[PDB]
């Protein structure tokens, strides 16, 4: 029976996880007095407000200004700890119209929000409070992590393959496995051929993995 293994920000007990990026957190120097909204597109834009700026006057004042969202996730993230979440209705770029913005982003491009918000001509200014940045692994540390042959490997996110390239080789025998198709297309540029999940969850892939095992 093969093995299987995450490549993936979180244990995902009882299967091996590979987590070999980290995030880093940058203080919010930037005074949001300006500011009548908010936007973030990942939890860890949240979870580095709370980490740098915890008790602070400035953490009170950004959970006192109205916060829009991308995704379901974000939006619960923000509203289970204590920010002030926007009516976004029963599409939000008309509700930022008219708007003063900031929005808390990545240092690493990804969706580059930036263009799109420039193109419906939104009021914004952006603030990078956080990295998404290798690890720096010890052999050791190393020699632990690597998957035993003929292992089916789970990639959730671009970040997650490169990481895992930058330090094992991909052997011919493993099988990968991809969230969604801009993981998946990553990996082919690389020579990697990988299957698939029928949704970009983690539950779909391992329902995929588990078929394959």
């Amino acid at each position: 029976m093969r093995e299987i293994v995450w490549v993936h920000s979180q244990r995902i007990a009882p299967y091996k996880t590979l987590i070999l990026n980290e995030f880093c957190y940058y203080p919010l120097e930037l005074d949001p007095t300006p500011f009548n909204a908010l936007i973030f597109t990942s939890k860890n834009a949240v979870f580095s407000l709370l980490e740098t700026l915890k008790n602070s006057p400035k953490l009170k004042m950004l959970q006192n200004i109205p916060a829009y969202a991308l995704s379901e996730p974000t939006a619960k993230t923000l509203q289970d700890h204590h920010f002030k979440v926007a009516f976004m209705g029963e599409e939000i770029f008309p509700l930022l119209e008219k708007k003063s913005v900031l929005y808390l982003r990545a240092k690493e491009i990804v969706s580059s929000l930036d263009t799109i918000l420039l193109e419906h001509g939104i009021d914004f200014k952006q603030a990078v409070v956080y990295e998404n940045k290798l690890k720096h692994l010890t052999l050791s540390e190393q020699n632990a992590l690597k998957p035993k042959e003929k292992s089916i490997l789970i990639f959730t996110a671009i970040s997650h393959a490169k990481a895992f390239l930058h330090y094992f080789e991909f052997l011919e025998n493993y099988t990968a496995i991809s969230i969604g198709n801009t993981t998946a297309l990553y990996l082919q540029e690389q020579g990697i051929p990988s299957y698939i999940a029928k949704k970009p969850s983690l539950e779909a892939c391992l329902e995929l993995a588990l078929s394959l095992r």
